[PDB]
């Protein structure tokens, strides 16, 4: 019964959180705006049927416009959010048909007022599946119904391809997710849909499904008592934490303790130590991820320049036409995921062998085989996002195409195989920890905990699975999230952390005890905060309103176990001099110092300056969460791999060949680089488009028109100088990849025993 209480509180944590995360996921299937049957006339007209709004999304999904624009505050920033958009020519119209832009102000004045007062009332009837809408909102959905035709037919005057919804992109009858029916009418009416839960009062509420969201006076859109009351709520009980568990971290040494004596530092003979057929193989499985990294980096510096010249890169043609900013973006983010995940897969092949103590029969094999499929996946994958956006598929796009989901893109088939990847990675994992398990008295001891989060990762995503073109928005989206705030973070928040527990009590740097209780520790505070935390993303996807403070709240508590972080680096810098100038993993611990400084600046706080419910109301879908995202994304994933990624080809070069000369310089170019597209660019134009949609309403800030004034335009364009130092800090370390397979050892045992 070792550590028994730890147990007891970790497996608690899980248990209470997973509820109220389900119990929440329930609450939003059944409190989201609906669908109806039949939305209609006061003349008893149907215009929209629960089919035709399915439809509308699934276009646009089809279309990959979420790689370019929001709905509801998510998606991309270059387009603007067709739900604020789509609102306000509905509203514009509402005042128009009313109307009958010359009136006084004293007269603009009282329309303004009464269609106020008659678009916020629900006229859903829940007994009968249908609504109906005042005329006075008809002719709002006529000039929706127009605009966005000439929109998806003429272009939207900054970046969107002109007529990109055609037709001939599927069949004559019979598509797959879209309805029998014009493609443009079923996205304008599904824009319309969004654009009708966010300004309608929910049944017996007194606000409206989103949350009073977006941000827009004329609709009667104001910021909810909920959201200011949770923002100061939120910080109150993080406040109560801190010192809770401050308390609880210094009372009972929950990290990890040196191993060694003052002046007793471990001997690290990388020459003599075990090499096995499999981890030279996993080595050149980094020189990829590497080379996948300076792609996608590539492709961000493409986005960052289209925000400067909209339809063209630099004059030339092909680019804008081949490669797209919805296209950019989702292998943009396609690779982000990609290239981080795939750095710990390997590094799971790479430590595997040594948790057995030798190398599995067709291990090399089964990697081998295992490496192939991804490179597969991955551009056959992109294959697929390039001819389902374009139209080359038929009602294959959502199976081969682009499945319309920021970070989930790709389509179903392809995702298929990623499971069967992972699913294989498994087995490669655990054919080569197998004994290490059996060898392992207490099962919730180091390899245990690692072998249970290395099942997590092919495990988690199968909730991907409850997505698909039909399914509500809202609820689709609260499944989207498992996949981006609880598995991509838990492949990295866990396994990664798992890991390097392992590889510093091989070292010999920590003690073997100190380090499972502290992981113990972490994960509970973790996994306390950050399961239910998922919720801060449900503010405004039109979730209900119990979710602004549980989301707000539990959100807030995940800075708690990032503030035992700038001190937890300082452990690390600590030991890092305890070896001398001698110490073979300089480079890897450069870099997970700085995850964990990322960890407290990206994450920590330009994640929280975009966390308060009564910020985020005006915030959500701008500038300052592309900000957060890559302080945090980059700062905190990227440099985990990286470091991870050069622990293993570390183990695996020629010592006399390696040399960290270069490393300092890609550590010194990457981190100066972020910080400054973060700072000098990002930061700037987020405060400049949050304080534009407080003046003049969100749609305000989202319109290209914003992003046209010479201000934005000036920092939009100072990116280029902190983007290509950044670039320049990845090539460094492709160049040192890439030259490295040209040093490397050979296998000292096969099949035989360490
Ligand atoms: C919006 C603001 C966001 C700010 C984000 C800040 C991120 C902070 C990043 C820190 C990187 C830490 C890297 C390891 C530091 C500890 C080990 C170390 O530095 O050893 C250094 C060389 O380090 C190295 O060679 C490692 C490379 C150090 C390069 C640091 C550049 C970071 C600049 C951040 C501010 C723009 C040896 O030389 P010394 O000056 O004696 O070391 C002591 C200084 N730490
Ligand atoms: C909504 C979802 C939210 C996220 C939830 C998943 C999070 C995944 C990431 C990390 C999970 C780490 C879980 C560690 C739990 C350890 C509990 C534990 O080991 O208790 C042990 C028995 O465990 C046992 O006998 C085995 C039970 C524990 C492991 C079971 C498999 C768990 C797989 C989870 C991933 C799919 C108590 O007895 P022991 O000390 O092991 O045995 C005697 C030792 N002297
Ligand atoms: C030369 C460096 C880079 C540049 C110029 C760059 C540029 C961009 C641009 C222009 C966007 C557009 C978001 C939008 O408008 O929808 C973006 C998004 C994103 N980037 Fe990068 N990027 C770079 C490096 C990275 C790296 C190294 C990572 C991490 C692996 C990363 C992760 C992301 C993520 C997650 C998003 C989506 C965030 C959001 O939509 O709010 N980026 N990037
Ligand atoms: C290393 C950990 C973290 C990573 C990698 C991360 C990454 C990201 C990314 C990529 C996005 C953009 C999502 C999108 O494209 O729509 C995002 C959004 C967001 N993050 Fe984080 N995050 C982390 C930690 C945190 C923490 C600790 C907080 C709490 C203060 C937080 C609060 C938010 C919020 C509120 C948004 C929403 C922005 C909006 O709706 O406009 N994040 N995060
Ligand atoms: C979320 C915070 C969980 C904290 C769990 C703390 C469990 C402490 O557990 C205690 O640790 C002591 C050593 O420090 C041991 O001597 C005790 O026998 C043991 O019960
Ligand atoms: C600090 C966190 C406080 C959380 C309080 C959650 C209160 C949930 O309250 C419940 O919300 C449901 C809708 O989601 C309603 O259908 C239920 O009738 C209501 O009782
Ligand atoms: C993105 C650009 C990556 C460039 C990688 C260049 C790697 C050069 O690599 C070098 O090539 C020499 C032959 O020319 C060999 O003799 C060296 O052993 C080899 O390390
Ligand atoms: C294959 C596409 C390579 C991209 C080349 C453009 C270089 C480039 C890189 C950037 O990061 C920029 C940031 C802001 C504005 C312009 C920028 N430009 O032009
Ligand atoms: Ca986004
Ligand atoms: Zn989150």
């Amino acid at each position: 019964t070792t550590n028994s209480f730890l147990k007891s509180i970790l497996i608690f944590t899980i248990l209470i959180s997973s509820t109220v995360l389900l119990v929440g996921g329930y609450w939003i299937f059944k409190e989201m705006a609906p669908r109806p049957k039949e939305v209609r006339s006061e003349s008893g007209e149907v215009l929209m049927t629960k089919e035709t709004i399915i439809g509308g999304q699934a276009v646009f999904q089809k279309y990959g416009l979420m790689d370019y624009g929001t709905v509801l505050g998510h998606g991309s920033y270059m387009g603007p959010d067709y739900t604020a958009e789509a609102l306000k020519v509905y509203t514009e119209g509402m005042q128009d048909y009313k109307a009958k832009a010359d009136l006084t102000d004293d007269e603009k004045s009282i329309i303004r007022e009464q269609v106020i007062k008659e678009m916020r009332k629900n006229r859903y009837n829940p007994v009968t599946d249908v609504l109906v809408l005042t005329d006075a909102q008809v002719y709002g959905l006529e000039k929706v119904r127009d605009y966005y035709r000439d929109v998806f037919t003429n272009g939207d005057g900054w970046g969107l391809k002109k007529g990109l919804i055609k037709e001939s992109d599927m069949p004559k009858a019979n598509r797959a997710w879209v309805a029998d029916s014009d493609q443009i009418q079923q996205i304008a009416d599904f824009f319309f849909w969004t654009a009708w839960l966010s300004s309608t009062l929910r049944i017996g509420d007194e606000i409206t499904y989103t949350n009073n969201w977006p941000y827009y006076e004329d609709a009667g859109n104001t910021m909810s008592f909920s959201a200011v009351w949770w923002s100061g709520a939120s910080v109150t009980i993080l406040i109560l934490f801190i010192g809770i568990i401050l308390y609880v971290f210094y009372r009972y040494q929950l990290s990890m303790q040196e191993a060694y004596a003052e002046g007793k530092f471990p001997v690290i003979d990388l020459r003599r130590q075990p090499l096995t057929p499999s981890q030279v193989k996993a080595g050149k499985y980094f020189v990829v991820v590497s080379a996948l990294f300076f792609v996608q980096t590539m492709f961000g510096a493409l986005l960052a320049h289209y925000y400067t010249e909209p339809d063209s890169f630099f004059g030339i043609n092909w680019i804008y036409d081949i490669l797209p900013f919805n296209i950019a973006k989702g292998y943009h983010l396609q690779l982000a995921i990609f290239w981080i995940a795939t750095a710990w897969l390997g590094m799971g092949i790479f430590i595997a062998p040594l948790v057995g103590g030798q190398e599995p029969k067709k291990q090399g094999l089964l990697v081998d085989l295992l490496f192939w499929a991804l490179v597969v996946l991955v551009g056959g994958s992109m294959i697929g996002q390039w001819l389902g956006v374009n139209g080359y598929l038929g009602n294959e796009w959502f199976l081969l195409g682009h499945q319309g989901w920021e970070y989930i893109e790709l389509g179903r088939i392809w995702q298929i195989i990623l499971v069967v990847g992972m699913l294989l990675w498994l087995f490669i994992v655990f054919r080569g920890v197998k004994r290490g398990l059996k060898r392992e008295s207490d099962k919730g001891g180091l390899i245990h905990l690692l072998f249970y989060s290395a099942i997590a990762v092919p495990f988690f995503y199968i909730f991907a699975f409850f997505i698909q073109p039909d399914t509500n928005f809202t609820m689709a989206d609260f499944w989207r999230w498992w996949i981006i705030h609880l598995w991509v973070e838990g492949i990295f928040e866990v396994f990664a952390v798992v890991v390097i527990g392992f590889l510093l009590v091989q070292l010999r740097l920590v003690t073997k005890k100190s380090t499972v209780r502290a992981l113990y520790f972490q994960f509970t505070i973790l996994l306390g905060s950050g399961v239910i935390g998922i919720g801060h993303h449900y503010y405004y996807n039109g979730s209900p309103e119990v979710w602004i403070a549980l989301g707000a709240v539990f959100s807030a508590l995940e800075v708690i176990p990032l503030t035992l972080l700038i001190l937890e680096a300082y452990e690390q810098y600590k030991m890092m001099r305890d070896g001398g100038a001698n110490f073979p993993y300089k480079a890897t611990f450069w870099f997970l110092i700085s995850t964990a400084i990322w960890n407290l600046v990206g994450a920590g706080v330009f994640g929280f300056l975009i966390n308060l419910p009564a910020v985020s109301y005006f915030e959500h879908g701008q500038f300052l969460t592309p900000a957060h995202g890559h302080a945090a994304m980059m700062g905190v994933y990227g440099m985990f791999a990286i470091a991870v990624l050069l622990y293993s080809l570390r183990n695996i070069v020629k010592p006399e060949a390696w040399n960290d000369k270069w490393l300092k310089f890609s550590c010194w170019m990457l981190n100066i680089g972020l910080a400054g597209m973060v700072v000098i660019t990002l930061l700037p134009v987020g405060i400049l488009q949050m304080k534009e949609a407080f003046i003049h309403g969100y749609w305000a800030s989202r319109s290209p028109s914003f992003l046209q004034q010479d201000v934005v335009q000036n920092l939009l364009l100072v990116r280029a100088v902190p983007d290509t130092i950044f670039l320049i800090g990845v090539v460094a370390l492709l160049v040192f990849a890439i030259k490295a397979l040209f040093h490397l050892r050979k296998p000292t045992h096969g099949e035989g025993e360490e």
